[PDB]
């Protein structure tokens, strides 16, 4: 039903691993095998991961040079999966490959190479950091890293331009200034010259790009405070309102993906508030306050939080798949949802207890809308909880920690037992409602990686892991799901949230999917919605105004005025001016008519 048609062992001892397949249509798999660095090795695969082959002889530094190589880090081109770049950790010193690693050239660099950064579109063209100088230079290859040029020095933060948006070749940077206020310059043709460049903004402390959204900061006055400004869509920044009492010396960007912003503030005693704007980003509203927040901490001057997306300070997760929803844990904790962008939030519940999440992340897809497979607990030991209402109800699906990862569109999902050795992957073609058990291997091991080989479709995972020598296995778990589904095997399913709401954000959204019970293969690209239509106004197309934040006790759902306001939050006693309830339509919302609208939106006043 199940088999393992690949297995290999490398002798090799490294306490890091990491497999990645090369991509969808491909039967490449690069392995690479680090320390916590002391010295490292490269395999590689042609065959779907049935047979890896040892190339790290391959990355030397030429003749008559017998020092070993030491590979720090490997970058991918999104633009041309056969291509890659190794770096050595120590010599300034690359290996580039155009096909799949068959053929490596060294090449010696001007830079030691701590970060490359890939353009997405242009495969030939990159950028590379030295951070090991406080020089402070930013290097662009238009030959795949091959020779260098040196196109600005004393950078303080840099940033490829994004399409649809910039112009080809875009790159935005800020440098470094003696009296600590700089300008974000803008530049198509790597600062080469004065026509082609462009001042964004000036007097800045920092700057990020983040999508459609441009981020920068200025300092105001009396002490001083830090001013968020914004630019949507490329248009010319302008300064955000944050109403306080009291200064703020930093913002935390959280997400700038549906056409809002969420911005934390503050971080006292490991928790920060969310706040969220409309779509030009400018005026910000309190949605939610005391996220957790844990920070590793930073030198002092930094207006702009500085993190990684796979790892968020603040305890806030968007669902992929799925406009609107996200999930906060606050502050004895609780773990939040929202369906509506952070206009009203409700909390988790499982079989009912408060359902706590650890963001093991949280596993989500455009290709399976609207199932999420999470790790969390109930009440006050780990266990496994799956969806398949876009996080409206939840279920235990296993108990203890585990690997989980998923095949097909969600039709077939694997897990393994995390932190004990085992040989056994646990397989579920019902959402996890029921699970059986297959064997992997005779002897157990201890599993660090579980992953499906890319494509919606697919239904192969690969297993690695030891007990210190590395194992890598392949499952096809393809038959388990049997013939093709049929129309039978499809219903119809719209998002909601906890209330039963099909309405979000002001629209129904229908989406084609399989049916829990059915065991079929799915075959169907059904990941757009089928049918989109309008819906009178509700509460949940609503959030809190500008001067106004959610009530303290969520489950209110009500808008009260905002303290930081010192009272001024409704100022404008002539002509029909707009005097607001509290209340503004959420970005995006494409709700009309009907009773809520009225006296939900702004008063007419004299
Ligand atoms: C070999 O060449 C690399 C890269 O140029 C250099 O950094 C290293 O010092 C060399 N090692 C020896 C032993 O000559
Ligand atoms: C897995 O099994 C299916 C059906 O037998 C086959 O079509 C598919 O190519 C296999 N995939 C791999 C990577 O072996
Ligand atoms: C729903 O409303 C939006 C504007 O709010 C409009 O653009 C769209 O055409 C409407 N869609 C449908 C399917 O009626």
């Amino acid at each position: 039903p199940i088999k393992v048609y690949g297995q290999v062992s490398l002798n090799d001892s490294h306490n890091q691993m990491v497999v990645h397949w090369a991509g969808e249509k491909s039967n490449v798999i690069v392995a690479l095998a680090r320390d916590s660095p002391k010295s490292s090795d490269v395999y590689v695969s042609y065959d779907y991961g049935k047979s890896f082959k040892k190339i790290s002889d391959k990355l030397n530094f030429g003749l008559g040079n017998r020092s070993e190589a030491v590979i720090a880090q490997f970058y991918h081109s999104p633009a041309d999966n056969k291509r890659y770049i190794f770096a050595d950790a120590y010599a300034q010193y690359l290996w580039i490959t155009f096909d799949f690693c068959n053929t490596l050239q060294g090449f010696s660099i001007p830079f030691r190479a701590a970060d490359l950064l890939l353009h997405s579109k242009a495969s030939n063209l990159l950028l590379g950091f030295d951070r090991s100088h406080p020089n402070k230079q930013l290097w662009k290859s238009d030959d795949f890293g091959q020779t260098w040029i040196m196109i600005q020095e004393h950078v303080k933060s840099f940033s490829w331009g994004i399409d649809p948006y910039d112009k080809p070749n875009t790159i935005y940077i800020e440098r470094h200034e003696p009296s600590g206020y700089s300008t974000v310059f803008r530049s198509t043709d790597f600062f080469q010259s004065r026509e082609n460049q462009e001042v964004i903004l000036e007097e800045v402390r920092d700057f990020q790009l983040r999508d459609k959204y441009m981020f920068a900061t200025k300092v105001v006055h009396q002490q001083s405070s830090v001013q968020l400004w914004v630019s949507f869509g490329r248009k010319p920044m302008r300064a955000a309102q944050f109403v306080t009492r009291h200064p703020i010396n930093e913002y935390y960007i959280a997400d700038a993906s549906e056409d809002q912003v969420f911005v934390c503030v503050s971080h006292s005693n490991n928790r920060t508030n969310l706040y969220i704007s409309e779509a030009e980003g400018l005026k910000f509203s309190l949605s939610l306050e005391n996220v957790l927040y844990y920070s590793p901490g930073g030198a002092g001057s930094d207006t702009l939080v500085r993190y990684f997306a796979n790892e968020p300070f603040a305890d806030f997760h968007r669902v992929e798949g799925l406009q609107g929803v996200y999930i906060a844990t606050l502050i004895n904790m609780r773990s939040v949802i929202t369906f509506d962008k952070g206009g009203t939030w409700e909390f988790l519940q499982a079989p009912g207890c408060s359902l706590h999440l650890a963001q093991m992340p949280i596993l989500s897809k455009e290709s399976a809308p609207g199932l999420i497979i999470a790790t969390g607990s109930v009440g006050k030991k780990t266990n496994v909880y799956i969806s398949s209402s876009a996080g409206a109800r939840w279920r235990e699906a296993l108990p203890g920690p585990h690997y989980y990862t998923w095949g097909d569109h969600g039709g077939i999902i694997t897990a393994i037992a995390q932190g004990m050795e085992t040989n056994e992957l646990k397989y579920s073609t019902n959402e996890g409602e029921t699970w059986k058990t297959f064997i992997f291997s005779e002897k157990p091991v201890f599993v660090y990686g579980l992953l499906t080989e890319p494509g919606e479709k697919s239904t192969v995972f690969t297993i690695f892991g030891s007990n210190h020598s590395w194992l890598i296995l392949q499952v096809n778990a393809t038959d388990a799901l049997g013939v093709p589904c049929t129309e039978n095997d499809y219903k119809l399913w719209s998002p909601s949230d906890e209330r039963g709401n099909e309405c979000l954000l002001g629209h129904k959204t229908v989406f084609k999917r399989r049916t829990p019970h059915a065991t079929c293969f799915n075959g169907e690209d059904f990941d757009r919605p089928v049918v989109v239509s309008n819906c009178s106004c509700t509460r949940e197309d609503y959030e809190c105004d500008f001067g106004f934040k959610m009530s303290e006790d969520l489950s209110l759902e009500v808008c009260v005025p905002d303290p930081e306001f010192s009272g001024k939050s409704y100022s404008p006693v002539g002509s029909t001016y707009r005097r607001t309830r509290g209340y503004r339509k959420i970005s995006g919302d494409t709700c009309s008519g009907g009773d809520v609208e009225a006296r939900l939106e702004g008063e007419l006043v004299p």
